[PDB]
């Protein structure tokens, strides 16, 4: 069954004393569970071993009480206790045959280390780097440095009892204490672990080799390292540093796992990197190193990861969100079944959830975060209960597209009715603004699973009134009629209509998504919202000929994408653009040609020529026909109907995929 273009995909690979089954590697990513949930964890990482991945690895498992990014609960690996606990996982990845792997971590200056109310370390006294909790990172004695090494051998031999066939040396993100110890921008010490190069990578070296005499014999020893900080100029690059760390310990590990550093530029949302990003920053790796390479590149394309090896930028195909999104993606090639991979859109809503500390989840794969909370599978549903029951969706939208597809998959006859000539919904003009084009593949993939089901009925012109859903006479009506932006400015911090919202030049998203722009002139968007759309009419506008200025009530622009990875490069976007971003000010009032604007934390006052207005401030329900269906229902017709999605109420995309699948699973129980 499986095209043997890809055979080579599925070679083992020697990695120190281990071998993997085959070249598909999960790299570590924080799943937002930690020893708190160890249930969810393995229900997690099962998933992906039972989808033929050859390496599954466990994220940052903290290494010392010095260490943590407390809230977010992570594995911990500082205590005998946690050995068993972390046993289950081995067992449930080794089960199916992958390699467990095991990020070892010491946050350095990078976490507050909360959760056991302890002082952060760091070569050099600083608060944290993502943290404004009131607790320095202290500067580290040298018997600080003695006790450290101590801990990482220590928490090595753990893993070896817990049975990882990989366990870390972790150096990149700027979440490590060795990063901080070779960033001369950190490290500002005047010992032999300070000044030179041969002095910021001693800790580095140091501790490599004490794990590798710890547990060497029967575990590879990998190294975790960013070759680049895209973050500031650091002078930590792959032709500098990056390039020197490799060089000096180059066949020292059994494998090399690089990246860039800094989450936002490592996790590169879809709005700004495509496939492959990293190929430049880590391609020098295997000129320098015998060892094993494995990089990640949001890798999706079977093709581009064939290449990616036959060209010799790496060994192993590194993933972690294209894992999330299709735990299965490597079975599938394997069976011929490459048109039917779940392809990531780069969304970044894993990234939102774990950076809020919360349980990580998927737009693409709603299963991702719930195999043990809601028993959801990847690929697997429960049978149809009476397979000859009949279910009408209404709604064409990713929640609607979602609910048919996991109701078609159980085996229940499935119709579908849309309104539009195309199918996706708000993703129909959505994927049509700028930067948000990969974000169709949630309306593609459902699309495609769902035409070639014979259960299927699929109508793409059929607006549908009361009566029509009750002549059809389906067993289940579920109502996905989804949302519309508002066009008062309501939705947030105004209860009241803003004066002038009426005024004609005053749009809302609803007409930059029906391509209705103004000619020229400038325009004000004043974000409400805090997510994307409102950057992103900003983006249409100004590549419009538009002088566009961001005006937000937050302090900072598009609040959200702190969480998504995206706000640094959202401001970097509209500083290229000439887009203007103003911060921490409301509108008070909107004139014929300027808006009053009050600024929050002390009500100064300003006048802002605008030739346009667009108000960013929410979403307002399509409920009528769910009403009229519960108002028709007189026990004859329509005795089952449920609505699902922006129709139940308004969230990011994730949230339609959500209830679709809820809705899917738990009909007729
Ligand atoms: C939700 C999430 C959690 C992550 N947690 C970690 C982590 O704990 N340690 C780490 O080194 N990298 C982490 N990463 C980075 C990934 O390991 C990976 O390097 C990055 O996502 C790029 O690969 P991709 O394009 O396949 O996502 C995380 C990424 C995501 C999306
Ligand atoms: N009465 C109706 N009959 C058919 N389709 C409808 C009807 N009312 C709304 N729709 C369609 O349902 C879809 C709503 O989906 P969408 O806005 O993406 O929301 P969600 O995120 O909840 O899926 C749109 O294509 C919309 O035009
Ligand atoms: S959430 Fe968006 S980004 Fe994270 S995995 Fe699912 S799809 Fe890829």
């Amino acid at each position: 069954m499986r095209d043997p273009r890809y055979d080579i995909l599925f070679e083992p690979v020697q990695i120190g004393p281990v071998t993997t089954k085959n070249r598909f590697y999960v790299v570590p990513h924080a799943t937002a569970m930690g020893m708190t949930a160890l249930e969810e964890m393995i229900a997690f990482r099962k998933a992906r071993a039972e989808g033929g991945w050859g390496v599954v690895c466990l994220e940052e498992t903290m290494i010392h009480e010095t260490s943590d990014h407390a809230p977010l609960p992570d594995p911990r690996m500082y205590s005998d206790k946690y050995i068993e606990p972390l046993a289950r996982v081995v067992a449930a990845v080794k089960e199916h045959g992958a390699l467990a792997g095991v990020e070892l971590a010491h946050a350095g200056a990078s976490g507050p280390a909360i959760y056991h109310r302890e002082h952060p370390l760091s070569p050099t006294t600083k608060y944290p780097h993502y943290f404004i909790n009131p607790i320095a990172a202290r500067t580290i004695d040298r018997q600080d440095i003695a006790d450290f090494r101590r801990w990482y051998r220590d928490a090595a031999l753990r893993a070896k009892r817990a049975g990882f066939d990989i366990v870390y040396v972790y150096c990149a993100h700027n979440l490590s204490l060795l990063q901080d110890f070779l960033d001369t921008r950190v490290n500002k010490r005047t010992d032999d672990y300070g000044g030179i190069f041969e002095n910021r990578v001693r800790l580095l070296r140091e501790t490599l080799s004490d794990v590798k005499d710890a547990v060497g014999d029967t575990c590879a020893v990998a190294v975790r390292f960013a070759v680049e900080d895209r973050r500031r100029q650091t002078n930590l690059t792959a032709l500098e540093d990056g390039r020197r760390v490799v060089e000096a310990l180059a066949d020292v590990p059994d494998l090399w796992d690089v990246n860039v550093s800094d989450w936002a530029w490592d996790s590169g949302s879809s709005r700004f990197f495509e496939e492959g990003q990293q190929e430049p920053f880590i391609d020098f790796v295997k000129k320098v190193t015998s060892k094993p390479v494995v990089g990640v590149g949001r890798f999706t394309s079977p093709d581009a990861m064939v290449s990616q090896i036959r060209r010799g930028v790496l060994d192993l195909i590194g993933a972690a969100r294209p894992s999330i999104a299709d735990p299965f993606l490597p079975n599938k090639i394997d069976a011929g079944l490459q048109d039917d991979i779940r392809e990531c859109i780069g969304c970044n809503a894993c990234t939102a959830e774990v950076m809020t500390s919360s349980r990580i989840r998927c737009t693409q794969n709603p299963s991702a975060g719930e195999e043990h909370v809601s028993g959801w599978h990847p690929e697997k549903v429960p049978p149809a209960h009476n397979s000859d029951a009949s279910i009408l969706v209404i709604g064409g939208g990713p929640a609607g597209l979602e609910a048919a597809h996991t109701l078609a998959k159980r085996g229940y006859q499935v119709s579908i009715a849309d309104a539009g000539s195309e199918w996706g919904g708000r993703l129909v003009r959505e994927r049509r603004l700028p930067r948000l084009s990969a974000w169709g593949r949630v309306v593609d993939y459902r699309v495609g699973q769902l035409q070639t089901m014979p259960n299927v009925s699929m109508y793409l012109d059929s607006p549908l009134g009361a009566d029509d859903v009750a002549g059809f006479e389906a067993d289940h009506v579920i109502v996905a009629t989804g949302a519309k932006w508002r066009g008062e400015g309501v939705g947030r911090n105004h209860d009241e209509p803003i004066p002038g919202c009426d005024l004609p030049h005053v749009l809302t998203p609803e007409d930059i998504l029906d391509g209705r722009l103004p000619e020229g002139g400038s325009v004000i968007v004043y974000d409400e919202d805090y997510y994307y759309m409102a950057a992103v009419v900003a983006d249409r506008l100004a590549r419009a000929g538009c002088k566009v200025t961001y005006v937000t009530t937050a302090s900072d622009p598009s609040p959200w994408t702190h969480n998504t990875l995206e706000m640094v490069h959202v401001v970097n976007s509209m500083n290229e653009a000439g887009i203007e971003i103003v911060v921490g000010t409301a509108i008070a009032s909107i004139g014929p040609s300027s808006v009053k604007v009050s600024r929050l934390l002390d009500g100064r006052e300003n006048e802002m020529a605008a030739d346009a207005v667009v108000l960013v401030t929410g979403q307002l329900s399509e409920d009528e026909l769910y009403h009229q269906l519960i108002a028709k229902r007189d026990g004859g017709l329509l005795r089952s109907v449920e609505r699902i999605g922006d129709c139940l109420g308004a969230g990011q995309i994730a949230q339609a995929t959500y209830d679709g699948r809820k809705a899917g699973m738990r009909y007729g129980t």
